[PDB]
């Protein structure tokens, strides 16, 4: 005890005493998420409620991957843990997790909003690019890394707020169910800054097999190399379509979006709109590294034990979830 209960959105969250005035913040679709006073800290804080992590194998995982990785992983580009629990008292009775995380300002989806300036999207771009790093030196690739899934201070700090897979930034590789590496990730950040300067989502698919026409009408109809990686059925739909030349990169990203009337400005459309050309590329064996985006002009301005194999059973998970939840 020292709980008590609130109604937020939908549901009910319970919380510890020392987390008061509970509003919702941001999108929920992966779990809600309170703004708090924290009295104990005498800090504000974020309050995320896991939703139903017991509802199936994929929750579970879902939850498990999370809360772990929010734990074990440290670094500036990445969301801070702050604490963790459950109002329950037993594994009998477990059924709810609360993790409490540092707040931050907004989501990408707001700043996206507004209007575009290079240094302020350099920089978005820098710290997104090294929170992705620092996951792939860890051995964790993202996959579904989307402008509500980071969030932001009022000063552009820049943190990554979850790890993705245990729609609209995928990449076509995920999409398509082939194989994919490191730079899966590099396909949604291209989306995001394209979004940034674009103000609209770029591959707004009004479906999952029309999401793919939206792709190659812009980018254009990749190699046959490409539509050799894919399985039979996939194959088969993707390589008798009309072939598409797309648009190039002036055109899909023309002058009238950026700064304009300085070398500078000039300057900044064509390294934005080079690195844009190396990240918006449909086959991921044509697609430039992390590493490269980070070295690349536009951006290099700003240079200075835990089961992901296994299914496991319900039980077992929250076995699992919970000795997570009571060991710090
Ligand atoms: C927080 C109270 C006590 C109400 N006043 S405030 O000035 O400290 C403040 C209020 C709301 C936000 C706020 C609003 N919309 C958001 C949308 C997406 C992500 C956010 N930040 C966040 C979201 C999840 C995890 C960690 N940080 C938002 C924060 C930030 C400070």
């Amino acid at each position: 005890n020292q709980f008590y209960s609130v109604e937020v959105g939908d549901s009910t969250f319970t919380v510890l005493k020392r987390y008061q005035n509970l509003k919702p913040i941001g999108s929920g679709a992966q779990g809600i998420v309170c703004a708090a006073y924290d009295a104990v800290l005498d800090r504000n804080v974020a309050i995320k409620k896991l939703s139903r992590p017991f509802q199936n194998q994929t929750h579970a995982k879902r939850a498990y991957r999370e809360l772990v990785l929010m734990k074990c992983v440290n670094h500036k580009n990445i969301i801070s843990l702050l604490n963790v629990f459950t109002p329950q008292k037993t594994l009998e009775e477990f059924q709810d997790v609360y993790l409490v995380m540092e707040l931050m300002d907004a989501n990408l989806c707001q700043v996206i909003q507004m209007e575009l300036d290079h240094e302020r999207m350099s920089y978005l771009l820098y710290q997104m690019l090294c929170g992705i790093k620092h996951l792939h030196s860890a051995g964790i690739i993202h996959r579904d890394l989307k402008p509500s899934n980071i969030v932001v201070k009022s000063d552009c700090t820049l943190k990554i707020l979850d790890f993705g897979l245990a729609r609209y930034y995928r990449a076509p590789e995920v999409i398509l169910g082939m194989g994919y590496k490191e730079n899966v990730d590099i396909w949604s950040v291209g989306c995001i800054m394209g979004e940034m300067v674009r103000h609209k989502i770029l591959f707004p698919g009004r479906d999952y097999i029309d999401q793919w026409n939206k792709v190659i009408e812009q980018l254009g109809t990749p190699c046959p190399e490409f539509m050799k990686k894919l399985q039979p059925t996939v194959r088969n739909y993707v390589e008798n379509r009309p072939k598409y030349a797309g648009l190039t990169f002036p055109k899909l990203f023309p002058d009238s979006l950026f700064p304009a009337d300085s070398e500078h400005n000039k300057l900044k459309a064509s390294q934005a709109r080079d690195l844009l050309s190396k990240m918006l590329v449909i086959d991921p064996a044509k697609r430039i590294s992390v590493d490269d985006a980070l070295q690349h002009p536009y951006i290099n301005v700003w240079y200075d034990k835990q089961l992901d194999e296994r299914e496991h059973t319900i039980e077992e998970w929250k076995e699992l979830i919970y000795k997570e939840v009571m060991n710090s």
